[PDB]
């Protein structure tokens, strides 16, 4: 899976409070976090759909 699977969830300067999901790797499952809503690369999706295709399993 890419590289970015194994990163913190991707955050930028985000004040809007839109809720992302991120693959959390030690855990082995897509969870969410807010402050990634203005930024759409690495470790940020829109659903946990995506984000467990994209990364699931790293």
């Amino acid at each position: 899976r890419p590289d970015f699977c194994l990163e913190p969830p991707y955050t930028g300067p985000c004040k809007a409070r839109i809720i992302r999901y991120f693959y959390n790797a030690k855990a082995g499952l897509c969870q969410t976090f807010v402050g990634g809503g203005c930024r759409a690369k690495r470790n940020n999706f829109k659903s946990a759909e995506d984000c467990m295709r994209t990364c699931g399993g790293a």
